[PDB]
């Protein structure tokens, strides 16, 4: 699909059995979802933007579906008031930014 | 232009008779920009992202071109460290998010 940006570029995703809603964010080398009770194995990872940096946890090879298209890559998990989805994951999904 | 997102997508800008590196940013609402003069009236604002909120300078109509293209909007000036070009110019400039 065409997503214009007149208002927040804001699609479903389904990760880790479950239907979120993301921010499409070409600003991010990362994709960062809302705290999520997931098992797996992780890292910590401080990410900044903007005024500041929160802690997340890093988690690999998570299967991740974006508006029915598939990835799968790194995710951060933590205290995020949006999910982003970033350059990691839209690369993926073959998203450009065209004009 | 069609941009991939396999690196930042940082393109050259001109605001206030200056050249400048900045980010296309889908993610942002807002085009912000490092501390720098610019005509006119300024007021303060807070903007935020993620990981804390920032006061910045906001200036109205000023005229940026971002890679050729002319847009004049708002501007928010303050400590980033990134330049980011946000959805306010990007509408402008016809910028569209596909895959
Ligand atoms: C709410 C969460 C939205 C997140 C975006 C993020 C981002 O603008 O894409 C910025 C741009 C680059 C940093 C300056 N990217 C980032 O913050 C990302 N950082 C990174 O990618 C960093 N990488 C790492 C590994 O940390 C990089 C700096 O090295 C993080 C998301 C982490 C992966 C952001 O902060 N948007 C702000 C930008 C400021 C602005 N005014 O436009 C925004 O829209 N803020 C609105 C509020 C958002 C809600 N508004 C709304 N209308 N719904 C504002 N008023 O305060």
């Amino acid at each position: 699909p065409q997503i214009t940006l007149w208002k927040r570029p804001l699609v479903t995703i389904r990760i880790g059995g479950q239907l979120k809603e993301a921010l499409l964010d070409t600003g991010a080398d990362d994709t960062v979802i809302e705290e999520l009770n997931l098992p797996g194995c992780w890292k910590p990872k401080l990410i900044g933007g903007x005024g500041g940096f929160i802690k997340v946890r890093q988690y690999d090879q998570i299967p991740v579906e974006i508006a029915g298209h598939k990835a799968i890559g790194t995710v951060l998990v933590g205290p995020t008031p949006v999910n982003i989805i970033g350059r990691n994951l839209l690369t993926q999904i073959g998203a450009t930014l065209n004009f």
